[PDB]
């Protein structure tokens, strides 16, 4: 089979009828237990392909039930709508019994004075139903002292398996000659009279005893019982391990596992436990031992079991989301846990199921008996019986002795269900699609090793089974029973559930009263202040069209939130930049959200509010410095000719998207204000599902071959890797996204919630679903963090210059981009043609060579450089050769999509056609577009006399950067350049303190020679770290060549993270010193050489300073 590379399903190399459901059309099964790749590191197939498979097999419904999550619900919805297959939305939850009693036969005896027969049993196994006691020990204890002892051996007819001979120190001879049970049971019944039975895991030992009793018609002997396991859990929740040995060790009790020892050990503890129960609490009787049960962290110590929960109706889906959210947020231990009481409250619209062999019913039937399974099954709505293979690992694990006993377990479960009038269904616990895939799942598990108990044994065959396979597998039950539990009951369960929709259809934005009016008032107030009450026609038309598009579509909330966030940012003294197309909005400019002005190049008078508008000038900043005609003030200039259609789309029917680069420091404050704005219960950090990628998958595959010692063709490694790829590995938060839920709706109408990476200490909750499926229905606010706003603010603190006052039309920043002669350093010295090292977006070697080659000296030319840099194929094979060959200037070449549109409309082409042409070129689809469309575009361009090179340039373009983000980058660059060109020490301090994280401090402090040698090493090389060090070292060499110097870290002159300035030397932060740490840095700031070492706690860092000359000081 060609998987890229041809696979025979046996091996791989480097140079078919699909599975069919043969059942009749109406007699197809419904698969009710499906695990997708959203079950963390458990299943490997996407829900989409499972749903597609089901749609080819004619099943009328399928159920998605992942392990503790619903993260495959949106993809499942899409797949079910494509395949015409009904989706039942469920989860495989880990449910913990809320209340597990400590005392079993409630009685009003006094614990301090009662007689305890602390007993124990050696066994042939764990299943009281299919294995028997091989020994019986007990110690009658009083007042904490032993009174009597009863130890006996019981001989099973079969020889003891080597497992028992080892687990239990009992051999066949050891019990070769022993009394019959009937007799040993009667002896223990008389011995255990008028006493309080005691056991560790008293459920296990009481079930065995009662089963043995019932084997001879002996009375059940229901005297009061105590389970030391539960008592220890309740009394010492602090412990995380409660096994006898562990507990015996903790409380200093000695044990080798022979029943006699076990018994004496439990007794030596049980005395302590009962004393603690009587003293530390008010439990002086047996009954009082059960009063406080299932209260508190009880969920944390309980052992979860698998349950299947299916949403009955849309209310049921909301309830499943609330249960998933609570299991993630309130009842999480090493897994999302649902207390059984919570599942009972919310079950009117939930069909609860018995799940798999890890369920309560299968566990009870295989280890406790039909009556316990019949009582537990009372709580479920349907019973799940899987084909024997799924239960095959149990036989290999020796839980079920043979195929005869396993057939007895499945048949009993079918009967118990008919008896209680419950739907019994065959499910399949599907974890993969076809059987060739099994190895896919096996290669994924092996990676976890001892973490996954599934490794201890072999994995089952959990593959989607056709209807006939399931029917044939359960045929062992009978003919009118297999067809019932496979086809009829499953379809009955499917018909019970009403159609559910997990994802909404429209966008639900928050409501702020007076938002449209507020946005209009802000925009018009700013416009009047900048251009006068008799507003110019151009600005009038722009504002009217923008505001009609915004307020008309109900998007004023997006702009209003953006405005409040940016205003608060300004009040704290932080500039907010933007990413995307928000700068294309003049309402965004006037409301203060953006600093880019999308208007046409224009002059405006600061005092008269006069105005003149112009495509002769590419941008207003690139215009003569004229003086106001009306008065003597220097006319201000602005405008970058950015249409709003790029942001609000043609016709303005598009949802505004405002990504704001707030400072890295202030992002927390911004998110907290988004909470204040909408409430702590309606804002959630966005969520991302980190999965396994091919590098990791290849690693896991190679690890399997090494561990199992099997060679694979390299191509087989490749095929196996492409198959373990896409499996959920973890969950994360988006870098700065926040999702807001309308106060007239709750999060559960959209998604469950959780903590990122399941960290319960997280200050924010994330959405359970991907932001990629909830962002078309609720507002996703991108409050991103960027280092640029952190640099400008510190430069303002260091210099006082208000950032806005800085002029971006300076006549020396163009010089910075032409050459370093403005800086006062030679190209030979700074090792770069342009003195733009460290100017945001203008210091990468590639972009620096682009500048050296084209020598731009205008704001429009700098925008073209930024576009050439963030566009694929727009330059290396496009405008780099059109410029070197001399065909076109830097200004003429295509650099941004908005530039494409403006030029096509600067020429006679109609605006609508250009928008279409701009979109086509932006999406790298010009080649893809059919000749009819390409011909319309070509004819229009030629009629407007479009230069022939332009069309050729368009054909090779892939992705083109937006013009507004480019203008933001260029403004930040020009402000940081003002300081670099005018106030160098301040610029250098800000850059290092905010961006530089890796300093070869000793080399930088030594002088130029050292930095030069260090750069050579990197030049000869290299790891990401080496190149980061090389960028910091290059800025260091520029600063050193400029006469400024660095200083060694000073105990009384070094800030923890920020460089300090004295003359032309920046004192260095403690953070820079190799691994001086950040917490250690803060501690030093808070504060003999030994005394300093103490405040810091590291001897190794003390040795560093002792060698670099601070400790010498
Ligand atoms: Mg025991
Ligand atoms: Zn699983
Ligand atoms: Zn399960
Ligand atoms: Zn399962
Ligand atoms: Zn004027």
């Amino acid at each position: 089979y060609v998987f890229d590379k041809i696979t025979d399903y046996t091996s791989s190399f480097i140079v078919h009828t699909p599975r069919k459901d043969y059942a009749p059309e109406g007699e197809k099964r419904v698969e009710l237990h499906v695990h997708s790749n959203m079950s963390t590191m458990d299943a490997t197939n996407s829900i989409s392909d499972l749903v597609a498979q089901a749609g080819k097999w004619g099943h009328r419904a399928i159920a998605i039930t992942d392990h503790g999550g619903a993260q495959a619900f949106p993809e499942a919805h899409s797949a079910g709508k494509k395949a015409g297959v009904k989706i039942l939305y469920g989860v495989e939850a880990n449910v913990v019994d809320d209340g597990v009693p400590i005392a079993y036969n409630d009685a009003h005896e006094a614990l301090s004075e009662a007689t305890y027969v602390v007993f124990a049993v050696a066994t042939t196994g764990l299943s009281a139903v299919y294995d028997t006691i091989i020994e019986l020990a007990a110690v009658k204890m009083y007042k904490g002292n032993v009174i009597e002892s009863f130890d006996e051996f019981i001989d099973p007819g079969h020889p003891l398996s080597r497992t028992t001979v080892d687990l239990t120190g009992i051999t066949d001879g050891m019990v070769r000659g022993s009394k019959s049970e009937e007799e040993v049971l009667r002896m223990f019944l008389e011995f255990s009279k008028d006493t309080i039975l005691v056991a560790h895991n008293a459920a296990f030992d009481m079930g065995f005893l009662n089963t043995s009793y019932a084997r001879y018609g002996i009375p059940e002997a229901a005297n009061p019982v105590i389970d030391t396991l539960e008592l220890a859990r309740y009394l010492y929740p602090q412990f995380k391990r409660f096994g006898l040995g562990v507990l015996s060790k903790k409380f200093g009790v000695s044990l080798e596992h022979r029943a006699i020892y076990d018994a004496e050990a439990t007794g030596h503890l049980a005395w302590i436990f009962v004393k603690e129960a009587m003293d530390n609490h008010n439990m002086l009787y047996h009954d009082q031992l059960n009063e406080h049960i299932g209260e508190g962290d009880s969920y944390k110590r309980a052992r979860p079991f698998h349950v299947t929960i299916l949403a009955k109706n849309q209310a049921g889906l909301k309830d499943l989301f609330k249960l998933i959210s609570m299991s993630n947020v309130e009842y999480f231990e090493r897994v999302p846990r649902i207390p059984r009481s919570q599942l009972k409250k919310m079950r009117e619209n939930l069909l609860i199921g018995s799940a798999c062999d890890k369920g309560e019913i299968f566990e009870a039937m295989m280890q406790k008996g039909v009556e316990e399974a019949r009582n537990r099954a009372k709580f479920y709505d349907y019973i799940e019986v899987m084909p024997k293979a799924v239960y095959a690992p149990l036989i290999e694990q020796e839980l079920v002795k043979n195929e005869h006993d396993l057939e007895e377990i499945i048949q009993n479960l079918v009967e118990i269900g008919k008896s209680l009038d419950k739907i019994v269904v065959a499910t399949g616990n599907v974890h993969y699609l076809n059987e060739e895939d099994a190895i896919y799942r096996k290669i994924l598990i092996n990676s976890m090793g001892g973490a996954n108990p599934l490794n201890r044994h072999s994995l089952p065959d959990v593959h989607f089974r056709t209807t006939d396979e399931m029917l044939t597998a359960f045929h062992f039950l009978g003919e009118e029973t297999a067809k019932e539990i496979v086809v009829e009951n499953t379809n009955k369960i499917a018909d019970i559930c009403e159609e559910v929709i997990p994802v909404k259809d429209e966008l639900y934005t928050p409501k702020i009263p007076g938002s449209e009016d507020e946005i209009s008032e802000l925009s018009y107030t700013k416009a009047k202040q900048m251009y006068g009450d008799p507003l110019p026609e151009i600005i009038q038309k722009r504002l009217k069209k923008e505001l009609n598009s915004i307020n008309g579509n109900g998007f004023s909330v997006i702009y209003l939130i953006a405005q409040k966030l940016v205003h608060k940012s300004n009040e704290d003294g932080y500039l907010v930049g933007s990413r995307g197309s928000v700068g294309s909005s003049f309402v965004a400019t006037m409301t203060g959200i953006t600093e880019v002005n999308p208007l046409a190049p224009h002059y405006y008078c600061p005092e008269c509010q006069y105005s003149e508008f112009f495509g002769t000038y590419g941008s207003g900043f690139d215009m003569p410095e004229k003086q106001c005609p009306k008065c003597g003030a220097r006319l201000n200039k602005d405008g970058h000719d950015i249409p709003f259609e790029t942001f609000l789309g043609f016709h303005g029917d598009k949802v505004p998207d405002i990504d704001l680069n707030f400072s890295g420091d202030y992002q927390a404050e911004a998110h907290n204000y988004t909470k204040v704005l909408f409430g702590e219960d309606y804002v959630y950090r966005a969520g991302t599902i980190g999965t396994v990628a091919d590098k990791t998958a290849y690693g896991y595959v190679k690890g399997y071959e090494r561990d199992n010692n099997l060679q694979f063709r390299s191509a087989e490694v490749d095929r196996l890797a492409k198959g373990a790829t896409g499996v959920k590995r973890t969950t994360g938060q988006h870098p700065g996204g926040i999702i807001v839920i309308p106060d007239y709706m709750d999060v559960y109408d959209f998604t469950p919630i959780q903590y990122p990476a399941d960290d319960q200490n997280s200050e924010w909750k994330t959405t359970h679903f991907d932001f990629h499926s909830i962002h078309d229905n609720v507002l996703k606010l991108d409050i991103l963090g960027h280092d640029d706003p952190t640099v400008i603010r510190m430069l303002q603190d260091l210099s006082g210059i208000d950032p806005q006052t800085i002029p971006t039309d300076d006549p020396e920043v163009m010089r910075i981009f032409a050459g370093p002669e403005v800086l006062g350093v030679s190209q030979e010295q700074i090792y770069s043609k342009t003195g733009t090292l460290g100017i945001p977006e203008f210091g990468t070697r590639f972009v620096r060579g682009m500048l050296e080659e084209t020598h731009p000296t205008t704001f429009a030319e700098l925008l073209q450089i930024s576009g050439l840099s963030h566009g694929t194929d727009v330059w290396l094979g496009n405008a780099e050769e059109l410029i070197r060959r001399g065909d076109a200037t830097l200004a003429e070449v295509i650099g941004c999509r908005d530039d494409i549109m403006v030029y096509l409309i600067h020429a006679g082409l109609d605006s609508g056609m250009a928008f279409k042409i701009m979109e086509t070129v932006r999406k790298g689809q010009w080649n893809k577009i059919p000749d009819e469309l390409r011909e319309t575009y070509l004819s229009a361009m030629k009629e407007n006399n479009v230069p022939d090179w332009y069309i050729d340039s368009c054909s090779k373009i892939k992705y083109m950067f937006p013009k507004a983000h480019a203008a933001a980058y260029v403004l930040m660059a020009l402000r940081v350049a003002y300081f670099k060109v005018y106030f160098p020490i301040l610029y250098y301090c800000a850059y290092f303190s905010v961006r530089a994280d890796d300093f070869d401090l000793v080399s930088m402090c030594k002088g130029k020679d050292a930095v030069k040698q260090a750069m050579k090493e990197i030049t000869d090389k290299a790891s990401v770290k080496e190149k980061n060090q090389l960028t910091v070292l290059e800025l260091a060499n520029e600063m050193l060549e400029r006469g400024f110097k660095f200083g060694m870290i000073d105990l009384y002159k070094s800030d923890a993270v920020n460089f300090v300035i004295e003359g032309d030397t920046l004192i260095a932060p403690f953070r820079a010193v190799p691994s001086l740490g950040t917490n250690v840095a803060k501690q030093i700031v808070e504060a003999s050489k030994e005394d300093l070492a103490t405040r810091g706690k590291s001897k190794t860092l003390i040795e560093y300073m002792n060698d670099n000359g601070v400790l010498k000081d």
